[PDB]
């Protein structure tokens, strides 16, 4: 029920990018597809996503704390509920010389980590099946 290149999970469609881009460019790419950087709302969605992203590349998800440091929300303004940060993260590395890390992404085993938004990562788009 999803366009080619997209994977289905329940009634949603996901795109696991081959493209590598900084956060804002990733956000823009999904918007051009009438989708948004993935919002992970449950352990089941997290697990399904995990199996489609094993590999060395990291994947941007639609979560940031740019508006207010430590206040993580999805792009649609929804406050983070379900969470899967790796222990010790988010650490806002480098805050002493800049804005730190305000963009979230999936790393090993699917855990979340905060990156500087100018880091080049793969990404995941999400949208409704039509
Ligand atoms: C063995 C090692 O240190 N690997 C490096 C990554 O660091 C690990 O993963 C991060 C997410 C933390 O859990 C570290 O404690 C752990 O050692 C390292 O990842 C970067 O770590 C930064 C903190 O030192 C920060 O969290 C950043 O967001 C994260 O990307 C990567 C990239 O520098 O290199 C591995 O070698
Ligand atoms: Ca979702
Ligand atoms: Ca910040
Ligand atoms: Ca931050
Ligand atoms: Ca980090």
């Amino acid at each position: 029920g999803c366009p080619p290149h997209w994977k289905n999970f329940t009634d949603k469609c996901y795109y696991f990018s081959l493209e590598k881009e900084i956060f804002e460019d990733a956000k823009l790419f999904c918007e051009d597809k009438s989708s948004h950087l993935v919002f992970i709302n449950s352990r089941e969605e997290q697990q399904w996503i995990k199996k489609h992203t094993v590999g060395r590349e990291s994947h941007w998800i639609g979560l940031t704390d740019s508006e207010q440091e430590s206040e993580w929300k999805w792009l649609d303004g929804s406050p983070v509920d379900y969470k899967n940060w790796k222990a010790g993260q988010p650490d806002n590395w480098g805050s002493g010389h800049g804005p730190g890390e305000d963009c979230a992404g999936l790393i090993y085993a699917g855990q979340w980590n905060d990156f500087q938004c100018d880091e080049i990562n793969n990404f995941i788009c999400e949208k409704e099946r039509e």
